[PDB]
């Protein structure tokens, strides 16, 4: 499934996401999909607030 979602980070860097974000256990990271469609991982500390584009 793909919808627009853009995560707010502490500082408020915010990235938009092509699709919805995996809070992965193992490496304890956020993984998202940015607009040009490449993975990133950042730490699930960092995350202030997690919003669709929909609201």
């Amino acid at each position: 499934m793909a919808s627009p979602t853009v995560i707010t980070l502490n500082d408020g860097r915010e990235i938009q996401a092509v699709d919805t974000p995996k809070y992965d256990e193992e490496s304890g990271f956020y993984e998202f999909k940015q607009l040009d469609g490449k993975q990133t991982r950042i730490n699930k500390d960092q995350v202030r607030t997690v919003k669709d584009l929909l609201e």
